């Protein structure tokens, strides 16, 4: 099961960090299809201005992540 701070290999085809692993940051209450936000320490600036957006976290479903810890 997706534990906390566990190593999860992202298995999302259309993902900026697909094929890479990430550190589980926190899970949601199943409010959305991708409540699990993983950490990648990677930024994808593609339109920033004024307020510093920045992501560093991608949403992913439980079945979309592969706990390989």
């Amino acid at each position: 099961a997706i534990e906390r701070g566990s190593k999860v290999k992202i298995l999302r085809k259309e993902s900026y960090w697909y094929g890479d692993v990430g550190t589980v940051a926190s899970i949601d209450k199943s409010g959305i299809i991708y409540p699990v936000i993983v950490r990648f320490n990677k930024v994808n600036y593609n339109g920033f201005s004024g307020s510093a957006g920045g992501l560093n976290t991608n949403n992913f479903a439980e079945h979309e992540l592969e706990v390989v810890g």
